[PDB]
C-alpha cells in the first residue's frame, strides 16, 4: 500500500507525531498532501511532513 523509506532524521514535536531516523520504513495508508503524511507501524501511528521522505515502495 505504497511504502516510503525515511532519508532524513526527524524528531517528533507533537504527542501524535513519531520520531524516526533514516532507514526506517513505514506503511502509509492515505496521502495527505496538506503537508503531513499519515502512517502507522507496529500498532503505533507516526506522522511527519511529506517533505521529510521520498516515495519509493520497496519490496
Amino acid at each position: 500500500m505504497k511504502a516510503a523509506r525515511l532519508k532524513f532524521d526527524f524528531q517528533a514535536q507533537s504527542p501524535k507525531e513519531l520520531t524516526l531516523q533514516k532507514g526506517d520504513i513505514v506503511y502509509i495508508h492515505k496521502e495527505v498532501d496538506k503537508n503531513w503524511l499519515e502512517g502507522e507501524h507496529h500498532g503505533r501511528l507516526g506522522i511527519f511532513p511529506a517533505n521529510y521522505v521520498e516515495v519509493l515502495p520497496l519490496e
